């Protein structure tokens, strides 16, 4: 696990948490990737405090608010499930897209194609098989969708 990988499933976690509901502990993502130490206090605490640093969530003494994460995963969500419906072979998106609609300017290129991938990787939803994410300009990134 390198320390980018880590990230990505810290955010996953978060991300998941997210669509249950719009709070949650600070520990209970630390406590679940311990049992699926693998992570250690420290980096936790960090990269929360990245996340925080570009807005998409909020820590308080004993919660994660995510009510951006939730909302911002929301548009992706709509936004995907839109394009698999309609069956395009490939899109190509402005960061500055998600940023504007969702209203979160802070919001990095790694995070908005980590919140891309999580949700390919986890849609049941139409006939897709296979996707792949390539960031292309520093202000766009291209998906191709494979359908059956």
């Amino acid at each position: 696990l390198s320390p980018k990988q880590m990230k990505r499933e810290i955010l996953g976690v978060l991300i998941e948490k997210s669509m249950e509901s719009k709070v949650c502990k600070i520990y209970e993502p630390l406590l679940s990737i311990n049992l699926g130490p693998v992570l250690h206090l420290k980096f936790y605490e960090t990269f929360l405090a990245q996340l925080a640093e570009m807005a998409i969530i909020t820590l308080d003494s004993f919660t994660i608010n995510m009510t951006n994460l939730h909302n911002c995963y929301r548009y992706i969500i709509t936004r995907f499930q839109s394009l698999i419906n309609v069956q395009i072979p490939q899109i190509t998106i402005k960061y500055s897209e998600i940023r504007n609609f969702c209203k979160l300017p802070l919001l990095s290129k790694k995070l908005i194609l980590q919140m891309c991938k999580h949700f390919l990787n986890t849609t049941h939803i139409g006939n897709l098989i296979d996707w792949w994410v390539d960031p292309t300009s520093e202000e766009r990134y291209k998906v191709f969708f494979t359908y059956s």
